[PDB]
DNA sequence: GCTGATGCGTC
DNA sequence: GTCCGACGACGCATCAGC
DNA sequence: GTCGGAC
């Protein structure tokens, strides 16, 4: 194998040459120099071949390391680890410079310059093996061995080789060249293949010959693909960006992005960046937080499947999602049995997705898709979504295919525009409530502002806001206020709360109530509230226990804000 | 059993 | 307009010391 | 995820 015959110092030399290079091309040139040399050596050495550039690549692009588990080490633990071995003074200057560095690599390089041995004898593979050892020992929760392995690494290397090793352990090289540049240099199809593998060794083994190339590249089973993303659409321009044809509107979830590979009783789960969570959601119907519950959800004719969706936390008590059990909400299928669905239209994918399994509420579901045409519908969807305490809405082309790691390209996400100023902090009082349509708690609150006192007494309603119970602090707030709600009588209202056209279902006297910090996009004129204005896209950012009920912002503050 | 420190991967 | 590299929040995990 | 700089 090649990695056994190549000194780590040469790699470090290349990395140094790349780092100190000013322009995009020189960097590319030095890399090319190294890579070409490596390939030549490979050709010479091997004359069945599993060997490839991977042992180098994984060091060159350590952020793409997958096979090796986490090191369990960052700058501080490394400083703590290093200071012990060299036996530096505990309180000494060097140790102090290490300890608080705020470029840890460089600072560590200058400290080890006089201390380190003349120079290192280790190859790339040895380094790989020792790093493997560290990761493994970390996974096994034994530090005593980690110390040993790292010590072996330190003893056999030059200062420069370790500044690089450190930067490989931190998994940031700071070369000044993007990974796609590296990939473009290595092979023309490298990026394309990495996007549907997220396996550096796969990429390095398959594409080894720069002249040769792959035929059909696409989603595989048990191979992590970089999920398709959504660009931010801009406001009014939407109608033109959807092709003017019919389009899907669906809800914008805050879960985590998770894709599920299934064969029979065997399962694999991958995250956004291609990390394997299978230990969590489980590899089999007998283990994990998810798979056991969803195993019988699938239809009998389903053998092999690939799904992409948003993993959510579902409260069985309240029948809602909390930003208690793990729930997998699935918006796409890239594979079913012997058929690869990746190239089929979104419509077809939804059509198939509906048929592969039966929803289990709170365990596994299908995202709701609202077919739409007109901008007004999008607007309505946004404004309605915010009262559910969503973050926005999603809009998609029914005819668009799945394009891994492509932001935009048929997927759009709409959020409201929020100012970075005080329009994101308005501390205002809950003076009212409405009941949800289940719906056994307050769905929305009615919120108000006060007038400048010589406590206050009279309040003027400002805006409604969706109170739906999606975080604990909302339910707790709900519970705390139960005893204090009173039925609102339109013919005989309370004098403490002055209301416009909009009247609540129940009120609460301000002294028993709570201040909420509400962000909003902006203040607009309204005939429905006493202030004569309301909040566009209001949401509750925080509940305030640091503020008493009398601390509510006045009409003067609001007038100042508008 | 508790708690602050430190790592890891996410949106 | 595009790429892309610093940012910060969160939840969750261990674990040393009390 | 968002931001803001270099092209
Ligand atoms: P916001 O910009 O905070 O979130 C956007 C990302 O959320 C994920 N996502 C949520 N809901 C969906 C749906 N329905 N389809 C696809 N992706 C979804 C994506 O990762 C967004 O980029």
């Amino acid at each position: 194998t090649v990695a056994s015959h190549v000194p780590f110092a040469d790699l470090c030399s290349t990395l140094e040459r790349i780092q100190k290079s000013k322009g995009r091309a020189e960097k590319i040139r030095h890399f090319r120099e190294f890579l070409d040399s490596w390939r030549k050596f490979h050709d010479a050495l091997h004359k069945d071949v599993t060997d490839s550039f991977y042992p180098a690549m994984r060091l060159i692009l350590p952020q793409l390391e997958r096979e090796r588990m986490a090191y369990g080490i960052k700058e501080t633990m490394l400083a703590k680890l290093y200071i012990e071995l060299l036996n530096l003074p505990r309180d000494g200057k060097d140790a102090l410079k290490l300890l608080n560095y705020r470029d840890f690599a460089m600072i560590a390089y200058f400290v080890l310059k006089p201390r380190c041995l003349q120079k290192g004898s280790l190859t790339i593979q040895q380094v790989n093996d020792l790093l493997d050892s560290i990761a493994s020992n970390n996974s096994a929760k034994r530090k005593d061995l980690i110390k040993k392995s790292l010590l072996q690494l330190i003893t056999q290397s030059s200062a420069l080789e370790q500044k690089w090793l450190i930067r490989m352990i931190i998994k940031d090289l700071k070369l000044g060249v993007s990974q796609q540049t590296i990939f473009s240099v290595f092979h023309n199809d490298a990026a394309e293949l990495h996007n549907v593998t997220t396996d550096l060794e796969k990429v390095c083994r398959q594409l080894h010959d720069p002249s040769v190339g792959l035929s059909d590249i696409s989603i595989t089973l048990f191979s992590a693909f970089k999920p398709m993303l959504a660009a931010i659409a801009d406001i009014e321009h939407i109608e033109k960006d959807m092709k003017h044809q019919s389009f899907y509107i669906e809800t914008k979830l805050d879960g985590e992005r998770m894709q599920m590979h299934k064969d029979g009783d065997v399962y694999k789960y991958f995250s956004r960046n291609g990390y394997n969570y299978t230990d969590q959601f489980g590899a089999s119907p007998t283990e994990g937080s998810l798979t056991p519950f969803i195993h019988n959800a699938f239809k009998a004719d389903i053998q092999i499947c690939i799904l992409d969706g948003e993993m959510m936390a579902y409260n069985p008590n309240t029948q809602t999602f909390m930003q208690l059990q793990t729930c997998y909400c699935v918006f796409d299928v890239l594979m079913v049995n012997n058929k690869k669905l990746g190239h089929e239209t979104l419509r077809k994918r939804y059509e198939i997705l509906s048929s592969i399994f039966t929803p289990i509420p709170g365990r596994i579901e299908i995202v709701q898709k609202t077919q739409a045409h007109t901008k007004n519908e999008v607007i309505d969807a946004l404004n309605e979504a915010i009262d559910k305490r969503e973050e926005g809405i999603m809009v998609k082309q029914p005819l668009s295919i799945y394009k891994p790691d492509k932001r935009g390209e048929g997927w759009l996400k709409i959020k409201p525009e929020y100012v970075s100023g005080l329009m994101d902090e308005l501390d205002i009082l809950i003076v009212g409530g409405y009941w949800g349509k289940r719906g056994g708690m307050m769905s929305h609150f009615l919120c108000a502002v006060a007038e400048k006192p010589p406590k206050p007494s009279v309040f003027h309603t400002l805006s409604r806001v969706g109170s739906g119970c999606t975080m604990k602090e909302l339910y707790d707030l709900g519970l705390k206020l139960a005893k204090y709600w009173k039925p609102f009588h339109r013919k005989a209202p309370p004098s403490s709360i002055l209301c416009g056209t909009e009247k609540p279902e129940v009120y609460i006297e301000p002294c028993n109530s709570v201040i909420v910090q509400i962000k909003a996009a902006e203040i607009v004129p309204s005939d429905m509230y006493k202030t004569g204005c309301t909040l566009r896209f209001p949401r509750i950012e925080k509940i305030r226990d640091d503020k008493e009920w009398h601390e509510c912002m006045t009409l003067d503050d609001l007038e100042q804000l508008r």
